[PDB]
């Protein structure tokens, strides 16, 4: 969809007599985009020369070509977008120096735009360096540095070049921070023997980068510390979801490949056994238990009050729309709160798929309804989180996920729309992404009516409604 910049320049000067057809030719660049690699110093000089001297926003593009090209240049189609943006800055810097020499729009001038762009690149390069080395604490300090850079780049946040870079860095920082879940931060002194087994297996399989010591901790703990293993082990519904952890417990090694054709006891999914040896707050670390509750394959005398109590606590603590705006540091805290309950992006997807399987007593049916609301609200949260950035790019992706209920679930359209009909989305989607009229009118001080029509048109093609 990206234009051939040089071909667009050739068509531009051949049609420079008709300002209308020259406006339609340059609109292919504004609607689509130009590759940042195609914006060389020589190409900028000819693009300005090919533009009509007056008419529509051609005067704005001529006077402020740096802002205009930055607002339509793309870097995401490059192997390294940050290095591509740096070279884009060099070409725009060569153009300004090799062609030196009105105060209408101060933020949109060439000198103000280019130095603000390099200011962003320097922060992003230092942030990219810190995250690459780590492949008050560093996590909070990089989050603060990025959000300050995004705040200072507010007048340019709608520029495709800086919007893509902020989008690239935010998603990269979010992905890195969501891996920093060490087991020792979530260990409770009240954790039982089954709690510890499921917790260690959870963090070693989902966060091995920061839990490399769990392999020897699990081996030492299982061999020398557990004493009630034969109680919560059996040799039943939901047992197929416990087979991997049951084998590693039976062998005493988290790194053991699934046997050589060996039979072993499975961690019990019996409700009365789980009521004794599992803390109710760790229920979502027990997939076999959640399996039985979702499928309602349970007897009338199984006591489920402890797990219904936990579901109510989760519903009251996390499932409502907050009043204030939730910024990047708030979203990171919520992940750690959800990880504490056993919810990450992967386990929410598996539980959301597990809940689609259709199943009796009303009290068992109510817990399934509570689980579905919890699982699908946190599933939606992790889908928006991994594509979050305070830019129009995330706003579009957010609408596709909420309005269309896009996901990766398996099933016919009938059972897919059936499970979403039994879900009321009140989860925190109040993510920080706002460019309002106060922001707009502050940056368009001396904008003429022809310049304002172009700016409104560019914002509409990126945001849609506002």
């Amino acid at each position: 969809s990206t234009v051939d910049f040089k071909k667009l320049i050739e068509q531009l000067r051949a049609r420079a007599t008709d300002k209308a057809e020259a406006l339609n030719t340059v609109s292919q660049l504004e609607i689509g985009a130009v590759d940042a690699q195609d914006v060389t110093a020589s190409a900028v000089r000819a693009f300005v020369g090919a533009l009509p001297s007056s008419g529509y926003h051609f005067g704005f593009v001529r006077q402020n070509v740096v802002f205009y090209l930055l607002s339509h240049a793309t870097v995401q189609t490059a192997r390294d977008p940050l290095y591509a943006a740096e070279q884009l800055h060099e070409q725009l810097d060569r153009f300004l120096r090799h062609q030196h020499d009105e105060d209408r729009l101060p933020f949109y001038h060439n000198g103000a735009t280019l130095t603000a762009f390099q200011k962003l690149l320097q922060t992003l390069r230092e942030i990219q360096t810190v995250i690459a080395e780590q492949s008050q604490p560093l996590v909070r300090r990089v989050i603060t540095q990025l959000e300050t850079a995004a705040t200072e780049a507010r007048p340019y946040v709608n520029c495709r070049a800086v919007a893509e870079l902020l989008d690239l860095t935010y998603q990269r920082l979010i992905y890195w921070a969501c891996t920093l879940m060490p087991y020792v931060l979530f260990r409770r002194d009240t954790d039982t023997e089954l709690d510890t087994v499921l917790l260690m297996h959870f963090f070693y399989t989902h966060y091995r980068s920061v839990n490399g010591d769990l392999a020897v901790e699990f081996q030492n703990y299982v061999k020398n510390s557990v004493r009630h293993m034969s109680s919560f082990v059996s040799s039943s519904p939901g047992a197929e979801h416990m087979r991997d952890v049951s084998y590693k417990l039976f062998v005493g090694n988290l790194q053991a490949r699934d046997a050589s054709g060996l039979m072993f006891p499975i961690i019990s999914t019996r409700i009365s056994t789980v009521n004794l040896y599992l803390s109710p707050e760790r229920m979502f670390f027990h997939p076999g238990l959640i399996s039985r509750l979702l499928s309602e394959e349970v007897s009338p005398r199984a006591n489920l009050d402890a797990y219904a109590r936990v579901c109510d606590r989760v519903l009251e603590d996390h499932l409502h729309t907050p009043r204030r705006v939730q910024r990047l540091l708030d979203l990171t805290q919520m992940v750690m709160r959800l990880v504490e309950l056993g919810f990450n992006h992967d386990t929410c997807a598996a539980y959301a798929q597990m809940a689609l399987i259709q199943p009796s007593s009303l009290f068992v049916s109510e817990i399934r309804e509570k689980l579905i609301q919890i699982i699908y609200n946190f599933y939606t949260f992790f889908m928006c989180l991994y594509v979050y950035s305070p830019t129009f790019l995330f706003d579009h992706r957010r609408r596709l996920i909420l309005e269309q209920h896009r996901s990766t679930l398996i099933g016919s359209k009938e059972e897919l729309q059936h499970v979403w009909s039994n879900v009321t989305l009140n989860v925190n989607t109040h993510f920080a992404v706002q460019y309002t009229e106060e922001d707009f009118e502050a940056h368009t001080k001396g904008a003429t009516e022809a310049e304002r029509e172009y700016l409104y048109r560019d914002l509409h093609s990126k945001w849609g409604v506002h």
